[PDB]
């Protein structure tokens, strides 16, 4: 079925997003971007987005990646080194949880891609 399902569905995704943001909040390279962010709500939005991205829901939720991040590009100096850190954090999350490499590579095809980078970084 969906990648979402093979990952273990709503509760696994929830877990991974929690673990993911633990790392992000503990990562000096990027954590300043969330210093004013309501994190329960961010985790919810991130769980929404991934639930869709992994084929678990039938319509794009919330803001486009480009629009969600345009302010950080314009004001907060967001760029490659920040993108790389976020994607590396996500992969570390799934590796530590020992998700199979097949499934992680698939995830990375979505969240590591140049497509996503260029949306986020507004290029
Ligand atoms: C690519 C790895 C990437 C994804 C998939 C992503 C996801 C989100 C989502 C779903 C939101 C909320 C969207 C909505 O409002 O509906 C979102 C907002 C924020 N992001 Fe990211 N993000 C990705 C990439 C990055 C990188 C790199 C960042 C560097 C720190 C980063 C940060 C943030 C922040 C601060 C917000 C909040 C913006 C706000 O309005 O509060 N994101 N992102
Ligand atoms: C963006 N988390």
């Amino acid at each position: 079925a969906s990648l979402y399902e093979k990952l273990g569905g709503a509760a696994a995704v929830d877990l991974a997003v929690e673990k993911f943001y633990g790392k992000v909040l503990a990562d000096e390279r990027v954590n300043r971007f969330f210093v004013n962010t309501d994190m329960a709500k961010q985790k919810q939005h991130q769980k929404d987005f991934m639930t869709y991205a992994f084929g678990g829901t039938d319509r794009f939720p919330g803001r486009s990646m480009r629009a969600a991040h345009q302010d950080l590009v314009e004001n907060a100096g967001l760029t490659d080194v920040h993108f790389d850190a976020i994607a590396e954090n996500l992969v570390l999350t799934l590796q530590e949880l020992n998700v199979s490499q097949d499934l992680i590579d698939e995830v990375v095809t979505i969240v590591g891609s140049v497509q996503h980078r260029n949306d986020v970084l507004n290029r």
